[PDB]
């Protein structure tokens, strides 16, 4: 479901956006944020990432979360790889470095 390829830099804002309904961008940006900045923290374990999910996405009403939860490593990856521009050679050696998680085998 939705490969690494697929995911751009604005990937997780237009989700966002066409779900809920946020009309304005800075309502996004931080929103996509805040929910990236949740993942990176609770990689340990994916039961208790449910539990903030759920309160940020307002509930059982939007929901939401099992999307989330099974795409959790490929788009926090995802969307650092498009991000990266100048300073991007530095950010190929971090996900090298950082291989703790199962290998994503994609190429451009």
């Amino acid at each position: 479901s939705v490969p690494i390829y697929s995911i751009d830099e604005f990937f997780l804002q237009r989700k966002l956006r066409s779900e809920l309904g946020y009309k304005d961008t800075s309502v996004i940006q931080d929103l996509s944020e805040k929910i990236l900045n949740d993942i990176e923290t609770l990689e340990h374990n994916p039961v208790a990432l449910e539990q903030k999910l759920v309160d940020l996405l307002k509930f059982e009403n939007i929901s939401l979360a099992e999307f989330i939860l099974k795409n959790r490593s490929t788009i926090f990856w995802g969307i650092r790889l498009a991000k990266s521009t100048e300073n991007e050679i530095p950010n190929l050696i971090e996900k090298m470095v950082a291989k703790g998680l199962n290998d994503l085998v994609e190429q451009y």
